[PDB]
C-alpha cells in the first residue's frame, strides 16, 4: 500500500531494524534505519534486558504498551516469549494500577470512545475506526473496574489489555479486534475533580438515554461489521451486566467474561477435583462465601453441570447454599433477596448461622468457594472444620487481589495435613510441608476460557453463545490435566502452556458448535484441529519484498 | 494532506487531545480520541507532572524524546517552557549517558544513517529523506562523542539533541533540520562485542574511502538541498575536525561547533570580563591549561579579537601561552608540537615551569583557561597565586562534566575573596561568601552562540562562514549583559532567556552578513529585527479546520 | 512518495507502458500494465497515428488535452515533436472554439477557480492548490477572450493553453505553473441561458467588489508563493487590462501579453525590416489602422525604441498616426479621444481623410499596421498607394483570425511587385510570383516573446517587469534572423525553432536583467547561457527505480 517513512510509522508494517537490506532499498527506507539488520529474536532480547532494569510494574506496563504503537508483531512476540510473567503487567493486577492513573500515563490513544454526548451519532463514530473487518469487540462503561469501582473512561485499559490476550493466547487477528469504551459520566468524585480526566465531567447517566446508547452502540457495531461480530461486555455494574446479557444474549452474539468466563473456570476446577473425589454428584454439597455476580454466575453453571449428570434443577439448587455479608441466604430473612438469589435462597435449617464457620459445621459442605472480596474470612478453624467433614475438602479462594483472598495456599494445605484440594484467584507459590511433600496450587484465571471460546465462536460464525458453550469449555479445559499435574495438586494446567491450552479449547468448542447447529460457517471442516490451527494469527514477520525476476 | 488515523501517527500534525470538537468531526478523528478537549497548556502540565515521578535522568530523556515522535508542537513547547532544566536532559550531560546506551534504549530512529557500505550510493540515501527543504544539517562520525570517545553510531543522539536546540532556542523550523550519522566503523571494542550495537561491526575506516565518503556526502546534500545548506560538523576526531573545516570552509556553508562555537562563547566571557576591569589589551597574558581542540579554537579567535583592536599577528599570539600534559609548549621541547600549536609555542623562559602553579608564577598571567578535562588541576594554590599576581584575575574552568572541571565556583571566589572573574562549562549555583556578598557565576555554554548564528546564516542565504562571524557573534553575546549583572559577577546572560538572547544574536549577525556582503538574500531588509523575528518558527498549534462559509443563493 | 495504482493515476509520475520491467516489479505495478515495455518514442508515434485519423480540430484538442491528465511528460514531448502544427490546437485558433463549447467538452478540471462568491476567502482557495512552489501564474476574468468577447469561466482554457506553451517552448516546470480563472459573472446571455454553464449565473460585477477581489487575489497568491511570483493577466477587458497593469506593475511582478507581448513582436518585425530599409528613424512615419489596446501597446513601445535611437518623446509621437472606426485621430474631433490616445492624437492636416486609403496618400507613411479586427480594410489600392510612396513598404496585417486580417500575403506581395515587407497575425503560405520568385511571409505570433521573457524573469527572481524588458526581448528576437531568412522575406525566425528561439531570448533577457539591477538571484552566474539551459525542464522520463546494491 505505502512505502517510506509511513511504513515505519505504521505498527502493523513496522519491522524496525528487522527490515532486510533489500526491503530497505526497495521500499525507500535505506538511510532512515541504522546500518544494522536484526531479527525478531534480537529485538526481543533488547526488550527483556530493558524489562530487567525496571522495578516498578507501572514502568513495565508503559514500556511494553508503547511497543504496540511502534511494532505490533514484536509486541505480540514478546508476550508469547514469557506470557506467564507479562500477563500480570498487560492485565491484572497492574492494569488496575494503570487504570487508576490512566490520565497521567496517557501517551497515544488505543481504542474507540463513544460518549452520551454522541447520542444519535454512534454510526459516524464507528465508521471512523480504520479497520474494516472487526470480529472481536470488548466494551466497558467503566463502572465496575476490577475492585477499583467506577473509573469512567480510565477503564479503557481493560478492553485494550483483554484484547491483547485474545491475540496473545488464541491467535485472534489484532487488526480485527476493537476495544470500546462507553462514557456516560462517572460517580467517582476524585476523577471529576482531576483536571487530567479524559472522560466527561458529569455523574453517570442512568436514564433511558444510557439504555438507548447501548442499543444504538450494539446496532451500529453490527450494522458495519455484521451480526456475527463477537461483542464482550466487561466490568459493567452488576445490575447492568446481568440485564444486558439477558436482553442481547439471543440477539447479538454477546457474552460477559466476569459472569460466564468466571463460571467456566470455577466449574473446570470442580470437575478437576472430581477426578480425585469420585463421589456421586448427589452427595456434593456446595457453599459460597458471597452472593455476587461471581457467585450467581458460578452457581447457575454448576446447576447445569449437575443437570447433565442426572439431577433435576430443583434438586441441584438445594445442593448450593450462599453466605453473603448479611448472613446465610434463607427464606423469610430481613436482608434483601434479589431475583437471581431466590433459587439458592433455601428453606431455613433449625440453627441459622451468624458466622461462616458456623455454617460449614451445620451444612456439612464438601466444597467452599470464596467470592466475597472481603479479606481472610476462611478462618483457620473454617479450614479445619472442612478437613474434619471431608477426607479431601475442596476449598476455592477466588477473590482478588491476594490481599482480598479468603485464605492462602500455606494456610489451606497445612491446616488440612495436605489432604485438601485448593485453587485460588491470585497466584500462590508451591507449598512445602514438614514431611518433604510438595503441593503446587492452581490458579482459577479467566484467561483459560475466554480466548479459546472467542476464537471458536468467531471461526464458526456463531451468532449466539449459549451457557452450555461455557459448560463445554469447562469440560474442555479440565480434559487437559495430565495425571502428574493432578498428583502435584493442580486443578488447572500450567499458565505457561496457555497458548496450546487455548487452541485445544477452541477446537473442542468448534466441534460442539457444529454438533449442536450453532455454526454458520459452511462448508463444514472435517478436521476441526487443522481448521483452527491454520487460522491462528502468527507473530513471525512476513516478507515485504516485491517479487523481482527475469523474463525468460 | 491526510485525514483519519494518519493525522495522529504524524507528529508534525498530531495535536492529540488538543484537537477541537470541530476538528475531530471534520477530520474523522471523532471516537479515536477520548471525549475530552484539552489545550497545549493542559498537555504541558501533564508532562511536567509525570517528569517529577522520574528520578533517573535517563528515564526523563526517554520520556521527552518520545514526545518528539508523538507530538512535535508539544515537544518544543515543553522545551521552551523550562529550557534551563531540560537542556541538561535533551543534551549534555544526559545525552552522553544516553549515547553510551543508545542501542539499548533504541525505540525509533531519528536521523539519516550513511554507512561506508553505501559508498557510491549516497545520493540515493539523501533522496529517501522525506523533507524537501532542509536548511540545517548536523553530522557526526561518532569518533569523539563528548569525553566518552568512540561511540560510533550510538553518537546519533548528539545531532538529534543539538537540532532540538536549534529549534527550541532560535526557532529554526524542525522540518528543515536533518541529523546525520556517518558510520565508518568503531574502534570501541565493547560495542563491536555488543549484540545491540546499531552500526557496522568493523574498525574505523581511516583510508581514502573515508575522505571520499565525506566528499560524496557534502556533494549529495548540496545537490539536493542547495549549496547554501548549513552543514555543522559535530564530535569528529580532532585531526578530522580541523582538516575538514579547512577543506570545506570555502567550498560549502559549513562550521564546527566544538571549535568555533566554543571559541565564541569563551571570547564572549573574556570581553565581558574586560568590561569589568579596563585592563589595557597590551597588559593581558593568557595561560591555557590544555592545548587541544578547545584551546586552539579559543586561541585563534582571541588573536583575531586582539588584531581587530590594534595588535599585530605575532604580537597578540605572544600574549597567549599553553600548558598541556607533557608540560609548557616551548620551542624545541621533547614532546611533539602540532602545526596548529606552533604559533603558541614560544621560546623557553629562563626557568621552564614543570607544573601549572609554576607557570602562573613565572609567566604572571591575567587569565587562566582550563580545557584539559582532567579534574581539579587549578589547585587552591593556583587560585591564590592568581589572586595575588592580579588585582582582578580571570579564571575559566570550561572542562565538562562537573567532575572534570578545574575548580568549583566556591573554590574560585573564596580564594580570591570576591575579586575573581569566574566562568565555567558546568553549572554552579550562587556563591554566598561569609561577608554577605553573593556571586552568581556565568555558565559558558555553547548554546548561546550556535542557534543565533545558524538562524542568521540561513535567513541571509550565506554560503560561507568566516571566523569573523563567530567573533561578531561573541560581541553580540557580551553586549546583552546589563551593568547590574556585571556587578553580580555574571559573564554570560541567564540561560532562562536563551531565546531572547539567540534572536538578538541572530539579528546582529544578520547585520554583519549584509554589511560585509556575505548575504545573498535580496531584496535586503531594512529593519533586520523585524525580518528575523518574523521568520522564527512558533510552537503554538495551528488550526487544521477547513474554512466553511456561505454562498449567496 | 507513493507506489501502485496511485503512480498510474498521477500524471506527473505516470510513464504508462514505459515503466521498465524492474520499475513495475519493484513499485508493485506488475500485472496492472500490459506485458509490453514501450519508450516515449513508441507512445509518441501512437499519438501521431491517432491524430492523423481525425479531421475535426476540436477532436484533436480534446484528445491531446486528455493526455495531460494521464501522462504529463508524454504530453509535453508530443508538443515538442511538432510544435508548429499543434500550437494551433492547444492554443489559437482552436482554443477559441474549445472555449465556446467549454462546458460541453468538460471532462476533468485543470486550473484554479476564484469566484466573487468567495470574497474574503481567497486565501483558503489558493491554499487548496496542491503544488507548493508556483512561479508562473496566468489569470483571466474571461471578459475579452480572443475575438469571442465575454465567455466567463469558459475562458479558463486560455490560461491552461498559455501555460502549456510556457512549458513547451521555454521549459518552465509545469508543476510550478498555475492557471487561474476569476469568475465575477458574465454579460453573455447565451451562457446564462445554457444549463451546462460552469460559472455563476449573474451579470458581471463591476462594483468595488470586483477591484477588491483582484487585490485580494493578488495578495493571496503572493502571500503563499512569494512577491516574485510571475502573474500574467490575459484577455481582460481593455479598460481593466490597462488600469490593472498600471496599479500593480510596480507592486507585484506582473505583465499583460495582449499589450506588452504584442508590442514586442510588433516591434521585433519593424526592427527586422530596418535591416533592409536602413533609413534614419527620423524619416519613419507610421500609421495604425485601429486605436485599440493592440495599437496603443505597440505605439508606446515604438516610441521607446525611437527614444533609445535619438528621438525625443514629443517628436517620436508625431511620427505615429492612428485611424480608428470613426476616422483619423485628430484634435477637436466629435468622436471620443481617451487618455491613452491623446499622445497620438495629432494636429489636424489641411485635408482630413474619411478613408484609410485617403490617409495613406496624405500622410505618406512608410509603415501601415492593421489592428482593427474588422476584415479586409487594406484595400488593393491601399496596398498600391504604399508601393508608390515607398520603395519597400512595411505592411503589417496583424488582425486574427485570417478572416479578420486586413489583407493577404497573396494580395500584398503581388500588388507591390514583390517589393514590400509583409508580416501577419495569421499564417499565410509561401507566395509565388509570375517571375519564379518565392516570398515566405513571417507570422507576428506572441509566442516568440512571452515564454523566453517569462523564463528569464523567473530565473532572475525579478520583482517588477519594466517596458524596457520587452524592448530588450524585441531586439533579442530580431537578432536571430539569419540573412537567408531575411532574403526569403521573413521578419521572424521559423516557428519550427521556437524552443531554441525562446531560450536565446531568455538568455539575452537574463543578461539585461542583471546588467540593469532587476535580478535578485545571487550569486550572479558568469555564463548566463549555461545558467538558463541547465534549468529548463526536460520531457525525458526519469528513472523511478530504487537503488539496489550489495554491501561489500
Ligand atoms: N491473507 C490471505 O491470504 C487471506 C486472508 C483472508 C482470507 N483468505 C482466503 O479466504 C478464505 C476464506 O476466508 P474468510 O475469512 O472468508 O473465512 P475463514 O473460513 O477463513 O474464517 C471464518 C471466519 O473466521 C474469521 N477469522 C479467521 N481467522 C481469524 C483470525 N485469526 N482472527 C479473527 N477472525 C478470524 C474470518 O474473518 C471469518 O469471519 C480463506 O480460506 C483463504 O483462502 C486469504
Ligand atoms: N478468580 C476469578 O477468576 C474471579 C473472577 C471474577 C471475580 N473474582 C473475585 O470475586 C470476588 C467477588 O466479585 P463479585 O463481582 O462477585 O463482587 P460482588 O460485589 O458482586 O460480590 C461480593 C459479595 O460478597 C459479599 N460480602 C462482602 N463482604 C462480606 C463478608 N465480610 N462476609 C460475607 N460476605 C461478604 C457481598 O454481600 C456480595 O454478596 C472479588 O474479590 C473478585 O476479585 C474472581
Ligand atoms: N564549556 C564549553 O562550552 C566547552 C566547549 C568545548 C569543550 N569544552 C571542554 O574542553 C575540554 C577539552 O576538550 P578538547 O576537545 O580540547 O580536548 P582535547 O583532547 O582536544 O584536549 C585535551 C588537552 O588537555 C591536555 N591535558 C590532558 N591532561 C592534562 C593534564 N593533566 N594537565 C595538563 N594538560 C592536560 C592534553 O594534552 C590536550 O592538550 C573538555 O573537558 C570539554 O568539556 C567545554
Ligand atoms: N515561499 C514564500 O516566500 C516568502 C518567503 O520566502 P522564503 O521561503 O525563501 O523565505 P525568506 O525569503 O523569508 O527567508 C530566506 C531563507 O530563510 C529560510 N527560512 C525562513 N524561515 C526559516 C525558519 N524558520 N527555519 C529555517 N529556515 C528558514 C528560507 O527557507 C530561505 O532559505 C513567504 O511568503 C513564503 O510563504
Ligand atoms: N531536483 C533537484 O535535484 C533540484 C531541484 C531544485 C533545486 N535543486 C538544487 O537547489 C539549488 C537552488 O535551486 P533554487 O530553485 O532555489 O534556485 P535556482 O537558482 O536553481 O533557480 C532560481 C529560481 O528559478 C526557479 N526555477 C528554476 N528552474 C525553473 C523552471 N524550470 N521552471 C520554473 N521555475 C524555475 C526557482 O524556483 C527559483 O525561484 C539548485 O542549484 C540545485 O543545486 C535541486
Ligand atoms: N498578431 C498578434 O500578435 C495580435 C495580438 C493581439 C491582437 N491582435 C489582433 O489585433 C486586433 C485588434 O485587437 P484589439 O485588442 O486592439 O481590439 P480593440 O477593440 O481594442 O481594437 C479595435 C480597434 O479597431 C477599430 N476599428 C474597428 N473597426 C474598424 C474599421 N472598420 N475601420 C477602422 N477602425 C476600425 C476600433 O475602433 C478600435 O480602435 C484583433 O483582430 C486581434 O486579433 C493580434
Ligand atoms: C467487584 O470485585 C471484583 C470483581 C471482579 C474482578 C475481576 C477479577 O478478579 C478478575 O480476575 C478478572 C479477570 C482477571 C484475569 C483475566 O484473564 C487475564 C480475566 C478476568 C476480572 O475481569 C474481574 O473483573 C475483580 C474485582
Ligand atoms: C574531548 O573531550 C570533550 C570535548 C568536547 C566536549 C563537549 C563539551 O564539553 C560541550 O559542552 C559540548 C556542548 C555542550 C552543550 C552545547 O549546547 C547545549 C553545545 C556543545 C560539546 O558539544 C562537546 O563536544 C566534551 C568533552
Ligand atoms: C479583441 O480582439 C482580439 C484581441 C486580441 C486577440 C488575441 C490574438 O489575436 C492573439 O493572437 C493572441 C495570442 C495568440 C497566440 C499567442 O501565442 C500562442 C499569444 C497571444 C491573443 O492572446 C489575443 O488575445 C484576439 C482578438
Ligand atoms: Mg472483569
Ligand atoms: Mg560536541
Ligand atoms: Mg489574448
Amino acid at each position: 500500500k505505502e512505502k517510506g517513512k509511513p511504513l515505519m510509522l505504521n505498527p502493523r508494517t513496522n519491522k524496525g531494524m528487522a527490515f532486510t537490506l533489500q526491503e530497505r532499498q526497495m521500499l525507500g527506507l535505506q538511510g532512515l534505519l541504522p546500518p544494522k539488520i536484526e531479527t525478531q529474536d534480537i529485538q526481543a532480547l533488547r526488550f527483556h534486558r530493558n524489562l530487567k532494569k525496571m522495578t516498578s510494574p507501572l514502568e513495565k506496563y508503559i514500556y511494553i504498551m508503547g511497543i504496540q504503537e511502534r511494532n505490533e508483531k514484536l509486541f505480540y512476540r514478546i508476550l508469547q516469549d514469557d506470557i506467564e510473567s507479562l500477563m500480570p503487567i498487560v492485565y491484572t493486577p497492574t492494569v488496575g494500577l494503570a487504570c487508576s492513573q490512566y490520565g497521567h500515563i496517557f501517551r497515544r490513544p488505543k481504542g474507540l470512545f463513544i460518549s452520551i454526548s454522541d447520542r444519535g451519532h454512534v454510526r459516524s463514530i464507528v465508521d471512523n475506526w480504520p479497520e474494516n473487518h472487526v470480529k472481536a469487540v470488548v466494551v466497558t462503561d467503566g463502572e465496575r473496574i476490577l475492585g477499583l469501582g467506577d473509573l469512567g473512561v480510565y477503564g479503557m485499559g481493560i478492553p485494550v489489555g483483554k484484547l491483547c490476550l485474545y491475540t496473545a493466547c488464541a491467535g485472534i487477528r489484532p487488526d480485527r479486534c476493537l476495544p470500546v469504551c462507553i462514557d456516560v459520566g462517572t460517580d467517582n468524585i476524585a476523577l471529576l475533580k482531576d483536571p487530567f480526566y479524559m472522560g466527561l465531567y458529569q455523574k453517570r447517566d442512568r436514564t433511558q438515554q444510557y439504555d438507548d446508547l447501548i442499543d444504538e452502540f450494539m446496532k451500529a457495531i453490527t450494522d458495519r461489521y455484521g451480526r456475527n461480530t463477537l461483542i464482550q461486555f466487561e466490568d459493567f455494574g452488576n445490575h447492568n451486566a446481568f440485564r444486558f446479557l439477558r436482553k442481547y444474549r439471543e440477539k447479538y452474539c454477546t457474552f460477559n467474561d466476569d459472569i460466564q468466563g468466571t463460571a467456566a473456570v470455577a466449574l473446570a476446577g470442580l470437575l478437576a477435583a472430581q477426578k480425585v473425589i469420585s463421589k456421586p454428584i448427589s452427595e456434593h454439597k456446595i457453599l459460597f462465601l458471597g452472593a455476587g455476580e461471581a457467585a450467581l454466575g458460578i452457581a447457575n453453571l454448576i446447576v447445569m453441570s449437575m443437570v447433565e449428570n442426572g439431577l433435576s434443577e430443583q434438586e441441584a439448587q438445594k445442593k448450593i447454599w450462599m453466605f453473603d455479608k448479611y448472613g446465610l441466604l434463607v427464606k423469610g430473612r430481613k436482608a434483601k433477596i434479589d431475583s437471581y438469589q431466590e433459587p439458592f435462597t433455601h428453606s431455613a435449617p433449625e440453627s441459622i448461622p451468624d458466622t461462616f464457620e458456623d455454617a460449614v459445621n451445620i451444612l456439612k459442605p464438601s466444597t467452599i468457594i470464596g467470592v466475597a472480596g472481603a479479606g481472610r474470612l476462611f478462618t483457620p478453624d473454617v479450614i479445619r472444620a472442612m478437613a474434619s467433614i471431608n477426607e479431601r475438602p475442596v476449598i476455592f479462594a477466588l477473590s482478588n487481589p491476594t490481599a482480598q483472598a479468603e485464605c492462602t495456599a500455606e494456610e489451606a494445605y497445612t491446616l488440612t495435613e495436605g489432604r485438601c484440594l485448593f485453587a485460588s484467584g491470585s497466584p500462590f507459590g508451591p507449598v512445602k510441608l514438614t514431611d518433604g511433600r510438595v503441593f503446587t496450587p492452581g490458579q482459577g484465571n479467566n484467561v483459560y476460557i475466554f480466548p479459546g471460546v472467542a476464537l471458536a465462536v468467531i471461526l464458526c460464525n456463531t451468532r449466539h453463545i449459549s451457557d452450555s458453550v461455557f459448560l463445554e469449555a469447562a469440560k474442555a479445559l479440565t480434559s487437559q490435566l495430565t495425571d502428574e499435574e493432578l498428583a502435584q495438586g493442580r486443578l488447572y494446567p500450567p499458565l505457561a502452556n496457555i497458548q496450546e491450552v487455548s487452541i485445544n479449547i477452541a477446537i473442542k468448542v468448534t466441534e460442539y458448535l457444529y454438533a449442536n447447529k450453532m455454526a454458520f460457517r459452511y462448508p463444514e471442516p472435517e478436521d476441526k484441529a487443522k481448521y483452527v490451527k491454520e487460522r491462528t494469527w502468527r507473530s513471525e514477520y512476513d516478507s515485504l519484498l516485491p517479487d523481482v525476476y527475469e523474463w525468460p
